[PDB]
């Protein structure tokens, strides 16, 4: 999985002059069944996917993907 979403959101906020973005980190699930649910708060909006990623950063990248898409 790539990690360009963060670079885009950061540039978007700065370019548009908006309060810095905030990410949320959640980890819960058995050893062989770990789930990382990360939420992204932007412009007073928390976007989240209906699917759980097997990795932490994976959640952040996907989180921004839906977030940046909402803005445009």
């Amino acid at each position: 999985m790539d990690h360009v979403y963060k670079g885009q959101l950061q540039a978007y906020a700065l370019q548009h002059n908006l309060e810095l973005p905030v990410y949320a980190n959640e980890r819960e699930g058995p050893p062989h069944a770990p789930r990382f649910r990360c939420n992204v708060t932007f412009c007073g909006q928390t976007f989240q996917s209906s699917e759980f990623f097997p990795t932490l950063k994976s959640a952040e990248h996907a989180a921004a993907k839906i977030a940046v898409a909402s803005l445009t």
